[PDB]
């Protein structure tokens, strides 16, 4: 299913049942719906757009966001922390990028993830996982065990990415081997979420590689 706001649009595409999709103007997140309460991978752009999809999420679900995993210290990850600081949702990100949040004059996220992290909410088995600098020095991945769904960040693009984009804070040279990390890690993966784009499978691991050369 495919349901949107109006206007600088945010939209929620569905993947199995219980996953779901946010994406805002193009930027890529995950939803979801646990017996515990719903949880985002990433926020959005700034405290509007953040805003906005929570509202819209705990209105079509009927249960309040209750945390929200952080892939990278840069605004379109990070912009809404303000918005989720006020209003008591937690804020998981890796200690760098909560110390490098602070550094950017940010709220500081939690610092709580360590290189593998298993979270757990309700039925929800959540798998965070450093793989090492690529786009960004900070930059996490995360899988879904029960569904071989993996949010990629900016550390993955899409078909349509002919290039890496804003390289100013990448490591080009790690960002091959983190990749690889990943695809050492998880083999059998059946969907791919890229940080910007349309999601894909095994093969967005792939096209960013060959962008890296
Ligand atoms: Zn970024």
């Amino acid at each position: 299913t495919v349901i949107k706001n109006e206007t600088g649009t945010i939209s929620i595409s569905q993947l199995n049942k219980n996953v779901w999709v946010h994406t805002e103007l193009p930027s890529n997140g995950l939803v979801l719906n646990t017996s515990k309460g719903l949880v985002l991978v990433d926020s959005s752009w700034d405290d509007k757009l953040t805003k906005e999809l929570i509202e819209m999420v705990e209105k079509k679900f009927q249960k309040r966001v209750t945390d929200v995993i952080i892939t990278h210290a840069h605004a379109d990850r990070i912009g809404g922390i303000k918005t989720l600081k006020e209003r008591g949702i937690k804020a998981h990100s890796t200690a760098l990028t909560a110390e490098l949040a602070k550094k950017n004059g940010y709220e500081e996220p939690l610092g709580d993830l360590q290189t593998v992290t298993n979270l757990k909410f309700g039925n929800m088995k959540v798998e965070t996982f450093y793989p090492g600098k690529g786009h960004t020095e900070d930059n996490i991945v995360v899988w879904l065990p029960q569904y071989n769904i993996l949010v990629g960040g900016c550390l993955v693009k899409s078909t349509s990415a002919k290039d890496l984009g804003n390289v100013a804070d990448a490591y080009v040279n790690e960002w091959s081997t983190s990749i690889e990390n990943v695809l050492k890690r998880y083999r059998n993966i059946n969907a791919v979420v890229p940080g910007h784009g349309e999601v894909g499978d095994k093969g967005l691991l792939l096209h960013t590689l060959d962008l890296l050369k």
